[PDB]
């Protein structure tokens, strides 16, 4: 149900006992609504079924994830609607979001390409 | 700068002290996302020059403000894009931001017929 999956959500951000650094290194790429969301996904291929979302983070947040990928290597991307539909919709630690395949593997594309 | 901006959001909202209940019982009505986002708007002509966010809930915390509201004779309407774009970009304990006075004139409109 969607109440369900709102607890899970909430839930599953709650119980993440990562910090910021932890979890930008952990990622292969972040997506990013400038100054409002940023967003962590990893994909190994594979390591890893689907790509997973491994963090969110919101507001003045935004410019430390930035800061700490610029140091870690991690490529970050203005991505605003996949950022804002990830942030709405997927579970943190869990794999995307069925509505978010296309857009996120376009963005794992252009990853594969650097 | 939206930088500024966007660290004024984070501390406006960390600087609160506020629990739930007392946040939607001092608001005028409520707009949200269902499972998703819950923003309380104050608005007494006035008292209020403009209307102002007293809160944003979100995920399962959304059942819990609906609840309250029930309880504490407060309205809740559903206005996804309202709810969206003041999660973005408003402050709380502050005016509401220039882009969303139209939308928001609409609910409090709605709000002064019943």
């Amino acid at each position: 149900s969607p109440e369900i999956k709102s607890k899970r959500r909430q839930f599953h951000q709650e119980i993440q006992s990562r910090n910021m650094r932890e979890n930008v290194k952990r990622s292969s790429v972040v997506v990013a609504a400038p100054t409002h969301i940023a967003i962590g996904i990893l994909y190994k291929r594979g390591e890893t079924p689907l790509p997973l979302v491994t963090f969110k983070y919101t507001d003045a947040q935004v410019q430390t994830v930035r800061k700490i990928a610029e140091e870690e290597g991690v490529p970050i991307l203005q991505r605003i609607p996949l950022a804002r539909a990830l942030y709405w919709d997927a579970l943190v630690d869990h794999y995307i979001p069925a509505e978010q395949i296309e857009a996120t593997a376009e963005v794992l594309r252009w990853l594969e390409r650097q």
